[PDB]
């Protein structure tokens, strides 16, 4: 047995998207960890992942476009431009937790069953755990990652309040991802 | 924020069910909960609870009558009788993260919301997760526990291996229960 | 062949609470049942049953705990206090003919196949009967009864209206239960 | 109230098919029903119900063409004609209990709502209750009956063995059918 | 390869009825193909179709009973009348392509897998392919047509805007059925 | 109205790729349509549209990382590089017509309703045409397509055999994306 260091935040949410993130590369480094998944919509914690990476290698996964208005992006060119000229990878796909039955359950009614997995990630243990798993398995099927253990980072709306260890799987073996370790989360995700 | 200490097992299963009991009674304590709520199948799990609660309530949730054979019990009247004696709880109930679904998916086919909840639960967190989430909304749901937070304890197949935080919810608002904590897990699920 | 007698009530609900009562247990004892399995939110036709039952065991299932509020029982504990005194067994569980996927539906949207069931047999033959159905399986699955014949009573919102006489099963194996004779019912539902 | 006869029969199936013609006749002329609703596969029950309906008018519901082979029609031309000559109407039309799921469920797997409120009726109450309603949801969708109290006949795989008083409904009012009155059923159904 | 003609309507709905009808027959003559099966309401396209169909054996396929009102048709008896002296065969059954899940969604929520279905065909293709494709198969499984290779007439709302060359199938076996040709659809359907 | 070509081909699959391109960049052209977009599993039929393509932007659509065989891709390197060369977009994402419904179809059973959306399409208009619709939906989702019309390309396993002119959308507004004219498709489609 490991006996290891988690970090429970007061509150979900945007403040903890800096020791988030220092939590999240502290582990990742401890570990040998190469890759540093960060949920980005609009830029901000994809930026600041850069500046703490010290050397991992950043993959943020955005919004698919679409999400607010069909065929927009939420994050601009001219953030994308900055991200890839740091190094960053940029992952922008369907969000997998949801996918086309979204359209069903909001025009016609009814969630699936993958979109009652996606809510009781969410209530059990908060929005930013839930985003970690979904871009996980979204930087898998758009190849951006090996399927090695990875460090994920979610939260909820905006920033960052969420860190966990991650074994990746695709679309198709969903059941084969695992979370190995969580490195931080709100105590009080609502 | 908060930093506590987490300990990752190395392999899931019944060799951590000491450890993490102790564990369990361990972070109980610092925190003033008072109830610890147990998955015992045959009984094993639950008296080696009541050994060492110092002090908590033992709610010991077993199987359904009918989980094995219709109309039998796996834990045997010698045991409950003993674990009642020493002041444990039982919850005897229906097993509520799959329910009368399960009867559709065995003999129709194919599985329900609930049925694939209970299965990413399994799968990212492990089975014990997935139990400790399952017995503290049953013990909810039975009048064993209240809406408060209390430490439950499940593991893979036998013994015990996760130990959680948990805020109970029922079957009818199952959305509003939360693990606030993890205490311990297998690092290695599977 | 055998020729029986049934009874239609011309209202469904509450006032039909005696006469229902009376027409289980002369059905009862003319087949040699032992359990009397009786609904009751508040306890009121659970104690009409004991006064009733002649000799039988009564058997009763009351709501989940936080059917209405999160935490809180309907029948109090005075009630229950003198329904144990007088010799009926309590079942207080989840309700097995909705479940977890309540929730779902509640919050989310769509209804599941368990609540598909559910309508349909409140539609066809009445709530009285629905609930004849569903706290049989809760009784089984709660420890309550053998798997042998029973009579079991339920009603429309408050008191009795239906009578049957039910092979249990539980929630792993739901196709085995079967109504072997059903004794009194509204025949105008609704 | 009004205290009536049931019959139960001890096992399901063909052999019950004259009773349950006689009792089901017997309960329409009480009632003052003017439509009997018989399912017949190959129009052995269809024939003995002109033979038995002393007035009534005879709406037989068959298979769906294809149920066996695509195409292809169980009861064949010469039973037809002579079914329509006796003053028969005749039903054929898509099985409303299973309908295009049949076709998921069977090619693809799982089944839906619609399959799983078919086999809660078959297990609780026999394949001949099922059939009564289904048959009488056909019906009234194929403008074959009015919606009043009809009396259906079903059964176990062959013949008939059930007997019900229905309100009818259709395909997107489902739930506003309902059975008034069982006139005879399977005790054992299986 | 076949080369041939498709016509594409600038707007959906009823003022291409004509050319629509016109566009079928011609297609059908070419194929050899014997069967005309034709969605119709009130009777409008159904007489039309007749009166265009050049020794074609018209099958109109009409709206359940109960549609709009339990117990109701929408076509009259007058032109039913009519339609059955120039020799068309009516289909009135149930819906196929919604079925008893109708029901469910609109009373509890939540669409089926067969719902959705029937709104993919909608919207990609209008709803009068979805039409085409439903009521292939309600006249396949009413026992009218043969499984041959038909043209199949729909529309948006009334009249028809959208005719296919179809191999049709029942509710049991729908992944069988294929459209061949497309012969006319509205190139906007909304 | 508009009378146009469409192309119908004796057999499904490979053999129809030349001719399937060519339509399709004829089409574009006639159309003013500036992209096209291909499904292209290991590359061949990608090479093939930018060798046909005549100063059209040539959007190639591949397999999600891990389709075969987790973590890895059908399309080699030394391709997709090549590809990039010649001026292709890639576009490698989740496949948006089964999602994780896939992982839960598989591993537990029972298929959601976006996956029997995807047989329908298959069934009815081929698997070329289902492939036409999903990886438009994907494009626009990855980021690769305005929302204007657009030529796709899809065919049988391998190749190419449909073309279609397509409005896309996005998973969250599925039911906004519309065929607006079929270029060509297989006659057969098995
Ligand atoms: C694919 C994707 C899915 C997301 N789903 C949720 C969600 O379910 N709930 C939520 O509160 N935030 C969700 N988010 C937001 C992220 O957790 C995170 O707070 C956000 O992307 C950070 O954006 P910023 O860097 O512009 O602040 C999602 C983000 C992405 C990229
Ligand atoms: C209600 C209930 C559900 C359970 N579900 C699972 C399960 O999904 N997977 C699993 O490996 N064990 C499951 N278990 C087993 C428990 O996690 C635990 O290992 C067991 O109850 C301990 O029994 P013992 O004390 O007799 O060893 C379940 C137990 C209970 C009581
Ligand atoms: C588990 C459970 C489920 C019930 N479901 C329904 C229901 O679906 N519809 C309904 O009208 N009543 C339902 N009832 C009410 C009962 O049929 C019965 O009328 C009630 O429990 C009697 O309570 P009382 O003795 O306090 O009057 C349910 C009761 C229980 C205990
Ligand atoms: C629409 C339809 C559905 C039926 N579904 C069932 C069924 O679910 N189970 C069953 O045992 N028989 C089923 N049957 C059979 C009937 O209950 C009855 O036994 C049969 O139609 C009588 O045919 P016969 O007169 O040729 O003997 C069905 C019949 C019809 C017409
Ligand atoms: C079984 C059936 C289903 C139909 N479903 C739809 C539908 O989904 N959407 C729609 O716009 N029209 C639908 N229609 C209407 C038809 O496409 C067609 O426009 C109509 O039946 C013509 O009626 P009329 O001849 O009285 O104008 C349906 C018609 C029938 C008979
Ligand atoms: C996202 C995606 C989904 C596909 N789904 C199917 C399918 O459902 N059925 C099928 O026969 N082919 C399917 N294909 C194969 C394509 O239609 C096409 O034949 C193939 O990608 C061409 O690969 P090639 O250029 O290496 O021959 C799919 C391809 C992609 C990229």
């Amino acid at each position: 047995h490991m006996e290891k260091k988690i970090v429970y935040f007061n509150k979900p949410g945007r403040e903890n998207t800096e020791e988030t993130l220092r939590l999240a590369v502290e582990r990742a480094k401890e570990l040998g960890i190469k890759h540093l998944v960060v949920a980005s919509s609009y830029g901000d914690t994809a930026m600041k992942a850069l500046e703490m990476a010290e050397g991992l290698e950043v993959v943020v996964v955005t919004y698919h476009t679409g999400f607010v208005r069909e065929g927009e992006n939420t994050m601009p060119p001219e953030v994308e431009e900055e991200l890839r000229k740091r190094g960053a990878k940029i992952v922008r796909q369907s969000h997998i937790l949801s996918g086309l039955e979204r359209s069903i359950s909001r025009k016609l009614g009814g969630v699936s069953r993958t979109e009652a997995i996606a809510e009781a990630l969410r209530s059990l243990f908060g929005h930013g755990l839930k985003v970690c798993v979904e871009i996980t398995i979204m930087a898998a099927d758009s190849g951006a990652i090996p399927i090695e253990e990875v460090v994920a980072v979610g939260g909820r709306s905006r920033g960052a309040d969420t860190a966990v260890v991650i074994r990746p799987a695709h679309m198709n073996n969903f059941f084969d991802a695992e979370i190995k370790e969580i490195i931080c989360m709100p105590r009080n995700k609502r």
